[PDB]
């Protein structure tokens, strides 16, 4: 249904100064696009949304690492949240694949939802609906904090949105560049001196 | 130095529908201005600023009730997280004001002061609570204030410590309040049309 | 629910495991209630508080100083629940110390659901006067919520309608419960040393 | 530092005085270790780390599925104090499952959720060893007095539980109860519906 927080092409993001930035990155990040707590109140949100969509029936909650390790923890944090405080309540099992994970024969009957940190092309997402969908599952949602507008995109739209943002290199909350980047709080954007820096 | 994120006067918001928003208040609102997520990063920074310019000598943390209360909550909240994390810390004390004045107190004569306001417009509320607590000679005088309007109106006072500096709109929640209303709100949202006409006094 | 029981012969906690301030390290003994277990409690406390106060409009009055940290947190996860349901209720605020010195006309509290909010029930005499005076302004309901309930020979008996812990006859500290305006800017509930107990004597 | 002990005569806590899922009702008896005072020991063992390996690239090393919780929230409280102390040491992160899943010279911290006779961990120790780094240490949330261990002692502990089988903060049974934030016993209706 919704296309996310959308983030304009023209959007200058914050001055790195106005927060508090793991220094080991202050001249390899341009500037802050997606603030932690920002990330935090539209997570909240989406899990809600998949709590109102998928809450009836029990839910295989999948992990895509490694990128989608903090996206996965704040989400399944914010729906047991909700789970802990409402009447109505749906187990939940969790999963991490990358290659690894558990048979995909547990997958079959149940409510399986993929966690992934950001979608470019598309095509990793359509490999991966496509190998779950052979075992049959009650229902597959694809849940997202990013989606890039690029014009190298398949067409494909996942289930929840959490930011919809330009065609530029995001790094941060789990997000990497070249397994630099990961232990970033905040999503932001990679600049030339650390681009060429942490190259290869 | 620093006049804090810089909100620009074109700012659209956010669409309500992609936050979770309290019930009785969906029809009140019409734009999230500033995220409550978004105001503890800023917040975070803020009171690393705090520890590196008061945390010499003992503090004494002023709230300005009742609008800046959260802030001040959270803003403490920081300070305290930062005080049991490091080597050297700061011992703090609280105390509490609400102004026309009905609050208390000549406590912080001789001590480090950090007024913790929600928001200056004019700098009258300001140049009024500061020429009352420099009555009692403190060590030193410093306000934190979460917002700061760009308005013609404004006196022209700037505190030490700002989160975000705004175009002059309307703002409620995160204890920002219109008729008492919206307090029990986390997010700094705009009132829709409705939400003002409800809600007039 | 007397809430949380914790016994007279409870050891509570070595300090040496917990993040204290370095500032007030050797003025505290042991932790008696950490902030977490305050956070989870407090977390219950708010789902009960609308369960019995969510049909209508909610004033919750904050006893200043020692019941702010409370109060905000309370308040934190009252609202959480507020904008996660389909139903909510309006809530609006109000700050008193400790007479009534400050805060607005009680007459503002005639047909609201008024939830105060104290840090801790000793003798009961505090919150006992505070109750009939509230209740001559005629609110639809009066209820109060404190974090700390003290087991004292000296009590009157006075129950409050939600309690986070029930604690011994010792006098703790911490999140935001005074002694002599010190150990406010501490996050869990402890003990005072006596070596601390008599540097912050009045 | 032994951790935090708790005795064998813990009663636990009621589960009337949290929020607790309403489908795991039932299948709970007591809630044994608060998901807050899980998160203040987490808190007060990350300067403990950053104390020991703080000045040097740290790898921490995840160990899935029971320790991904408790790596997470040390993960935060580590990039807290690093982003807050003077000299912020970088550190990346890695994910192993036991070996499903899976540095040289380099700094590992090693997270796992509990040690019971020691087995897992042991094996884990010398297939680290294997890629020859620079210090190995092993955080671990709980350690399990039992008589059926080896005698193994690892380098951070959180909590020191008797020998009953707890569940919650992504500690499972039969994949069960992951979904809960306080770590608590199962009750015995719950032991029977969850049975593989
Ligand atoms: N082969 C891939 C690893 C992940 N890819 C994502 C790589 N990627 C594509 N864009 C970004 C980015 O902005 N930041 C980061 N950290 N990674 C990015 C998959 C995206 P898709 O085109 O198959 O849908
Ligand atoms: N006498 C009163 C305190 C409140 N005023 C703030 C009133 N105020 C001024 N602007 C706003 C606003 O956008 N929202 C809310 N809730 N309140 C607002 C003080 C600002 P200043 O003009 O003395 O510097
Ligand atoms: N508003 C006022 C006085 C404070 N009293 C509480 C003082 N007090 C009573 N016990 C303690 C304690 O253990 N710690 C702290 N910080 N304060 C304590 C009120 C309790 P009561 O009138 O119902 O008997
Ligand atoms: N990699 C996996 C699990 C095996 N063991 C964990 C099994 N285990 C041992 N005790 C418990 C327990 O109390 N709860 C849960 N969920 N699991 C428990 C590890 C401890 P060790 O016996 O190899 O030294
Ligand atoms: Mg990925
Ligand atoms: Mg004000
Ligand atoms: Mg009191
Ligand atoms: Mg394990």
């Amino acid at each position: 249904r919704s296309p996310g927080v959308v983030i304009s092409d023209d959007e200058p993001g914050y001055d790195l100064d106005l927060f508090c930035i793991p220094n080991h990155y202050a001249e390899d990040l341009e500037r802050v696009f997606i603030p932690h707590g920002l990330i935090m109140d539209r997570t909240e949100r989406l899990a809600r949304d998949v709590m109102k969509e998928m809450g009836g029936h029990h839910i295989v909650a999948l992990c895509v690492l490694k990128g989608g390790y903090k996206f996965f923890a704040d989400l399944l944090d914010y729906i047991k949240a909700l789970n802990r405080n409402s009447d109505r309540s749906i187990p939940m099992t969790v999963d991490f694949i990358r290659i690894g994970g558990d048979d995909l024969s547990t997958l079959t009957g149940k409510n399986v939802l993929i966690v992934e940190d950001i979608i470019d092309t598309g095509k990793t997402m359509q490999t991966l609906l496509s190998l779950v969908r052979q075992y049959n599952p009650k229902m597959v949602k694809v849940a997202s904090l990013l989606v890039k507008r690029t014009p190298r995109s398949v067409g494909y739209k996942p289930d929840f949105v959490g930011f919809e943002i330009p065609d530029k290199f995001v790094v941060g909350y789990a997000l990497d560049y070249n397994e630099y980047f990961r232990d970033l709080n905040h999503v932001c954007v990679i600049s030339e001196t650390g681009k060429a820096k942490y190259k290869a």
